[PDB]
């Protein structure tokens, strides 16, 4: 049984290092933390990996959730301490869950699309915003599905006056496309992605190529000059207006593409391949040996572009957008991507579920208290369970109150009292020492697919862990 | 948690480390490099270009201090020294049991109180004229003379104020001087209308990447070889003079009769500069840089009017000047983004320790007692001035506040080099509204992200 | 904060140790003597009595629960076990970093909750005429008889006519050899210690006792002292002087009648042998307590001088005849067994019985066992939990848990799930409205503690609760143990 | 200098292990007795009565406090918690490059300025008639019979006659069994010590007591002699001569008309035997201690010599008895003419808690007849006097300024220590406390420890009375000088 607790306590390691990191006092974003710190456990690897790309790759609020997770194995623990067996909490845990997660479509306020209604919700996740607002807003809409089904991903990525930030009508990539006196402006391009290399084919036998003279020495130059004209007609031969390809050539090469008419880009990145191949849609030839009029790129318009020292390329109506933000100090950039990247993952969730829930640690509290009225009226162990889970979910008012200097049990405990007594779902800590306790007048909200997530993430986490024994590592 | 007494304990040492080296009087610092020589000097912004960094925050004093005042100001130990003392306070306030996060937005709120204060106590000071020159004075006047203009050149004197880092080292040149001689004096010692090309690549024949091991036998095809790479030499000559041409600078060199080459192409050239040297010309005459091997335009060409050589060569009619043989030049930029200036000597700290404490006695929550410490944090300044200087550091500044509490002179304060009557007014202790601000709001930014 | 909880550590072992012997199947810790004999026993509070603590919080609560509730009766083990389930509570508490101070208000608050709903679970007994031992035959084969001697014992010896208080001079000697029910109620005393010298007759009429502790010297002088014979005349003439002065002694006790004279130390072979030649009988070697009851029994003396000793102060006993004093002015209850265990097991429960009798005439309301109280008790302190806002909310709720611990250690003692059990049966109490369920120990079918007939006394549960929360309070307020 | 650093380590060391049990909600502090018993109880005149005695500065400060405080008020802890405050503050001032004796005299300065500021915060308590009984509960759920007990007691052993300065003539004893509601009031005297045997006289009524401190001993010659006995009949002999000079002595005591007899030093076990068969009751091995209680409360002298006493120099108790507790005794005089208060409680502790507490409120009442004048406790005294020294700090010119503002704040440790012994934030909980005395112009308004309703401390009816605090900020002044003028300590 003791292989329980020692996870229990690696876990709650974990969440312990993270609880700082909550709520705008945070000391952050544990989408990062959890990111780049190194974990020594295995309990602690699978901390991560079902924090990190189960929810910040469809809501946020992942300190939330390793927290939550944190609270309920401590819980967990003094429930195994009164002989209760681990499958009979997870039970009860996956329980409660259902309760609250029932209990946020009760607290949920809804909120329609269209007209405004989501650029000002977008005004929250952050003049300096506004803008960045209206182009997450539409950045999503250009992208949307919004015939009904209501799920559009994030094929929207961020490059780095803030009032000149555009959204850039198909893809922006780096690197100038080789020699400047190649066309300029390829108009309808039928891209050839190619990862292959540019070296003639090598016979597979005993070389010593013994090279005598000089003349044997042009000759070679002449022969692997000839095979790259063969390339070049080779890729011509199935559209040609563009080439983009990882691998270099150099400067006798580039030339022959010159003179041959076939604009290309050198030795592109990982990204900007697959960023190309998915906008264009034309597939990756990866051999000297496959490709053809199938696999090519449908670039309708491909540029060159300078901004006065550095220049990079664009290519537009492709087959999918990006967002420019230029602003220069560079130090505001990469920060500015951040809140528009909750702008975008909010607006996103808005358009799955256009419910919300306000935070602050109100839908916190009151789905824990949901959860503790289903428990008074259930006999069996799961009854603790359920508890215990509410007792869980009322550790994020209580880390808020924390991180924000006051006292945690007795601001959360006014303020579960409150809730009971005003009827009032949306009130929670201050965190900011602004005002009331009411936050939609504060305006705090949390879409409700993101809580449901949270909560269900972390009790599908919680469960995981109370099973497993033995770790047979090697 | 035990971590931030630590932190604040390792930069609050770097602090402390600085302390003596503040002021005229300041002590200089040995520090030797790697198995080198040795440079004995003060002022911290060397001593923090060096310093081996011990702890991660003991780097993160740096940077900040450093690239972020040296690159608008110059008081970098004030700020050093400001940071440690608002984080010794800090520890204090830790132990009362107030919160990190109500310290930093106290401190916030402070510095805000004091970089207003600072708009109270400004004195103005005029442009467009010569008596900016008499003020430099105090950061041979001729250097003055010599530095005000150089700004002027490359100065907007309307409302953009860039004028940022275009100028370096008892006459002005209107464009950039550099070494390195024409190289083969033979070529044109005076390049005119020079459509400089600046390659910064290889000069080698282009070999194939297949198996080689060329076994020339008989000198015949040595001589034949030879004269092969000369030849594919020419054709880069070809390749510069297609474009422009009229001077090519080039990283890398030729170092035999290639030279010749060049001369017999009529195409002068410059071997073996550096990189803090293709830069500089590359902005100078406004020619992009060619890094490909060969691989150009004719865009990517300079275009300064005038290049000679001299008994080194100068470039001049470029764009974006040098001065021929920055302590007044920082004070001279300043003044053009704004023409505001306050007393030093402490005297600014010690005024606006006064309006933070006033600002402070009336608040409420808690952030009071930081706002209180940061007035304290603001006297460390004159204190240790006086420490410098061998005076008894509170009561000198005890009674330099007292006396600009009663007198209402916010211009009192430590005379360190014992030299007259306490006023730095008279005493000509400047130190530039802009330079003032970004020591407080600096100095704040540091300890608000150490906590 | 570290010591407080190492604190809650050390008496969360006492705890521990001492809940597997709580109720009827209660393990049984041997508990050796100092270099001797052994005492397999529960009961807790002889087993705090002969342990010796390590911890000075331990030694604390080793204290503090003997001192009040076993001078009470029953409960010295619920005592040491709630305060630990308190004290492991308080430390769930202090993690979520509520002050101790509140904790302890807390309990405080839920103490007086659960001791005023007691008084409503409470029932009543009658005590004038008999029949009080149904609720007798529950503190303890021949449960009746043993019954029937502990009431006709307490209810010869008390006040009753108001007063309402019981002085325990009721002596339990149990002689081992007997038929396990020929336990008999002596109206009087009865001691061991024979007759000195067998030829003293086995009856006494009209006794007159002499009650002595001096010892039978010859009259020491004072100052220093130094005595040289210097002749055999001189020797046959300090023999002489010795007897002359003991049978002075023995003339001195008849003078005031004297049919015996029980005296506390020892005589000399010649002693008793002039104490044979006169119609003196004397008993040696008695002891404190054994002159003590004595003393008071037959109305004695106990005069430490011979010389000194008047008719007026001689003890008065009808019948002296081990050896029995009936008819005087005092009751002792005469146990007998077989196999050296049948008593000393009759002992304990015979005190038991003496205790229940004892608190039911001070307070006659008692509330039903088994866990049942505790479970009701626990009940009320959530509901009043409740209804309360600041930080003592968690606390009360806290002692609430706490006390359903005494469900779970039976349950854990009579191999039930303890957890299951005593959700079941608080689930029962909720919806039946019967604070007399509780757990079934024994195995009877039933969980109705009032069938069954578990009793426990109004009294000694309050005393319980109260002490308990007492030890925690103390306990939880404590840092800084000097230890100098 | 850093010998003085270090004072300053150990005493805010004494300081800080004392903090935590200021205050209703202090802790307790178990502190066990060498080789037996313990005393958890808290205390600042018990604790510093034990208390680990290692360092010279730490013995100090419990040297001065028990020394003044508690021999004339109570007020022990928050002395020792502003000393540690003080010399902690000082500290920082140290680091200043201020002077020591700067600091003191600073410190001495705001002191003055704070005793000077009680005055103005003082309230008033009337005598004679029911007034001082009710804010007596304050001294502390039957409390009510503790202020009685408390105001009967100083009001009986009066002082009356003005001057109004009285303690001693007050004994506490204490019997474990029983609960706190079986305290009873005071008639006479009582002590511990049955009288000498079991057959004497359980109640010697218009007893005549005869105070000796003589041995009942046939005196010795006390040349070096060797008494060698040569026959029986000289052995009988000096039987009957030390009989007989016993019975002299006897004879010689009741020759005045005794009907008790004290003796305390010498009685042997033949000696009980001749007073008994002479019926003169007796006590004997009584401790210096309850004689002049017995001396005084029975106006007898105390006779020296081996039974050379008149009828002159005898008390005249009403009516003496010998009592028993179950198993021990002791011995009560009743009628005499002093007092003494009796207390039970049981549970081995409790009659020591109630035997303290009854201590604290006959020292409120003597402190009250002194001067009627109190102050409302709760820490708002040391936060208006708080106020008051930086009112006066901020008009100040040289180095004694910062010491005066340190004094200030070190003033202000006493709120916020109560603040963390009851749970609150300290800090927050002492700034809101002192912007409303500001505001509210209520100088009786502090900490809420009890945490049961509003905040001013003129309800709760928490007094302070002016002589005690005015000497306990003097006294912790006087530690804090004394600490910061030492160093070099010696100690061979
Ligand atoms: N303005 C606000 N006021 C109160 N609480 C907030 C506010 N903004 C965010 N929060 C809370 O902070 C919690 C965590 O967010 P944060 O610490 O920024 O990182 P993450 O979103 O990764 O958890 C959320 O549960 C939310 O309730
Ligand atoms: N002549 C002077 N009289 C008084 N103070 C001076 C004088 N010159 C410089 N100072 C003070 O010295 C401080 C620090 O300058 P210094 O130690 O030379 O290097 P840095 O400017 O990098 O801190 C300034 O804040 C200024 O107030
Ligand atoms: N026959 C019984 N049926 C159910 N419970 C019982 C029975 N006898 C005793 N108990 C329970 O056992 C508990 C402990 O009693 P015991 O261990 O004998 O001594 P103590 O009362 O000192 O713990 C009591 O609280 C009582 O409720
Ligand atoms: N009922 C109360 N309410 C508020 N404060 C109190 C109360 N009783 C005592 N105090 C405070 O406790 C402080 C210290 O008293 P205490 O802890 O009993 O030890 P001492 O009397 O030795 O100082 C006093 O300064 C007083 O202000």
């Amino acid at each position: 049984l003791e292989a329980l607790k020692s996870h229990i306590m690696a876990a709650k390691a974990v969440a312990n290092t993270m609880r700082t990191s909550l709520g705008p006092n945070g000391l952050n974003d544990g989408a990062t933390i959890l990111s780049m710190m190194d974990v020594d456990h295995q309990i602690a690897k699978l901390m991560v990996e079902l924090s990190k790309s189960q929810d910040d790759e469809i809501g946020d609020g992942t300190t939330g959730v390793v927290v939550l997770a944190g609270a309920l194995l401590e819980e967990a623990e003094q429930l195994l301490d009164r002989g209760i067996h681990p499958i009979r909490i997870a039970d009860g845990y996956e329980q409660a869950a259902r309760v609250a997660i029932e209990h946020l479509d009760k607290i949920s306020d809804s909120v329609l699309v269209d007209i405004k209604d989501t650029e000002p919700l977008i005004q929250t996740a952050k003049s300096c915003h506004r803008q960045m607002a209206e182009i997450a807003v539409n950045a999503v809409l250009t992208v949307a599905d919004m015939e009904r089904r209501d799920v559009d991903f994030e094929l929207i990525k961020v490059e780095g006056r803030l009032e000149d930030t555009k959204l850039i009508k198909g893809v922006i990539v780096d690197k100038d496309f080789s020699h400047p006196q190649m066309p300029k402006k390829v108009e309808d391009a039928k891209i050839a992605i190619l990862t292959c290399p540019f070296e003639p084919p090598k016979p597979k036998t005993k070389h010593k190529l013994d090279v005598t003279s000089v003349e044997d020495y042009k000759a070679l130059q002449k022969y692997e000059k000839e095979k790259f004209e063969e390339m070049i007609q080779q890729i011509k031969e199935t559209g040609a207006n563009l080439a983009i390809c990882q691998w270099g050539f150099d400067d006798e090469a580039n030339h022959l593409l010159l003179q041959n008419n076939l604009p290309a880009v050198r030795w592109v990145g990982g990204p900007e391949i697959e960023l190309i191949a998915i906008a264009t849609g034309g597939r990756i030839v990866p051999r000297f040996s496959e490709l053809t009029a199938e696999k090519l790129g449908f670039a309708g318009l491909v540029q060159e572009i300078s901004f006065g020292t550095t220049k990079d390329k664009m290519l537009v109506i492709e087959q999918a957008v990006t967002i420019f933000i230029r602003g220069g100090n560079k130090m505001i950039i990469e920060e500015a991507k951040r809140s528009l990247h909750d702008a975008l993952c909010v607006i996103r969730n808005l358009i799955r579920d256009n419910r919300v829930v306000y935070g602050g640690g109100a839908a916190e509290i009151s789905c824990a208290l949901a959860v503790s009225q289903e428990a008074d009226k259930c006999p069996t162990l799961e009854q603790y369970a359920m508890r215990a889970f509410a007792d869980a979910l009322e550790v994020i008012p209580m880390a808020l109150s924390e991180n924000s200097g006051m006292n945690p049990i007795q601001t959360m405990t006014e303020v579960r009292a409150r809730q009971v007594k005003e009827m009032n779902p949306a009130l929670g800590i201050d965190c900011l020492h602004k005002g009331t306790n009411d936050m939609k007048q504060q305006h705090v909200i949390e879409t409700l697919i993101g809580k449901k997530q949270q909560i269900s993430l972390a009790t599908q986490m919680v469960r995981m862990i109370l099973k497993i024994d033995d770790i047979r590592k090697p």
